[PDB]
């Protein structure tokens, strides 16, 4: 099958930063990428993440995405090079945070055919590595017996577009609980069609 | 099986250096390494091939002290004794020039078979422009060269048709060049001793 993600070589070349291409999983397609971020760039998304929080008061805290601005905005413009799907697919710079021993289960990035949001469905993720995890946090494909460790800086890019569905179902991937530090990400999920309003 | 690869968590701790611990194809081990050599030690090694063919009597390098202290490091890396290693052995591909997918470790039934190769660590030294990544065609899997990055792999599995999977080659460089150091490691001590 054609893939989205369209790059020959060992690097990719955006326009405000040269991404390292470090190893592939050919289909269904898994890249690790290098030099993603900025170490500064890392530190500030996670500043921006603990900022928005520090906002919450009795946004409400009765009832995890970044405001748009200067520096998200850039992120995803690069983002889209990577990725070859246009920003506005994009749902945004989706931040978050591991203690020790949490995890995430695995679980498909695409949506359940019972999910409204299943009409525009996801096709591919970036998860990007904003800090060092001093023990655990690997990103791991369990039906593929793959796994990328965290690494400030670097990403892990997958893709579940495909016609064969078994290969999207190949994609069932997790974060590993974190046994020692913590786990900083960014998340990009891409969907097929247009997401954000016009601007 | 287990692995003689044992290597809990992100980062290796050598006596000299910190090894990154990137990806992980689980069976047959496959692992990328981060932070395996520096610039500085990359340049050398390539100087150190250059230097010899020059006094050529017309390659492995030489045994000095940046070759013992490399070594050192990498057996921490793959966990079995530096008198195992072959030595570091300096490879340079010129644009179009490949190595076709093979095993590292030799036929059951040949001389060397005796002490047969169990691992390998394939150290890039440059950054290549296009081409030349390490693939294998059975896994589905490439690593694409970074300086100053490697791969490690291991073909010593009870189940002989996972040693089998690690076939692997180096793709065509089609721009640039590129230069490795590949360190091939041997069930017993291979290096007469010094
Ligand atoms: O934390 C991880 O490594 C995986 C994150 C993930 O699966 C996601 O954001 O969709
Ligand atoms: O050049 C490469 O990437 C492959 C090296 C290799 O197969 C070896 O040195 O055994
Ligand atoms: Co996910
Ligand atoms: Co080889």
């Amino acid at each position: 099958e054609q893939t989205i993600f369209d790059h020959k070589g060992n690097v990719i070349k955006t326009e405000d930063r040269e991404i390292q291409i470090i190893s592939k999983f050919e289909e269904p397609l898994i890249v690790v990428l290098g030099n993603v971020l900025s170490d500064e760039e890392c530190d500030e998304l996670i500043e921006l993440s603990k900022s928005k929080l520090a906002r919450s008061k009795v946004d409400v805290n009765d009832i995890a995405f970044l405001d748009d601005n200067e520096l998200t905005a850039k992120i995803e413009k690069r983002i889209s090079s990577i990725m070859n799907v246009p920003a506005s697919h994009g749902e945004g710079l989706h931040i978050l945070n591991y203690e020790v021993d949490q995890q995430y289960k695995a679980h498909y990035d695409y949506f359940a055919e019972h999910s409204r949001s299943a009409a525009n469905n996801r096709i591919s993720t970036l998860v990007m590595y904003l800090n060092d995890v001093e023990e655990g946090g690997e990103t791991f494909f369990p039906k593929l017996n793959l796994s990328v460790h965290p690494r400030k800086g670097m990403a892990v890019y997958f893709e579940y577009f495909y016609q064969d569905q078994s290969l999207n179902e190949l994609t069932l991937h997790g974060g590993a609980p974190v046994t020692k530090g913590e786990k900083w990400i960014a998340t990009q999920w891409v969907r097929r069609g247009t997401y954000k309003p016009p601007g």
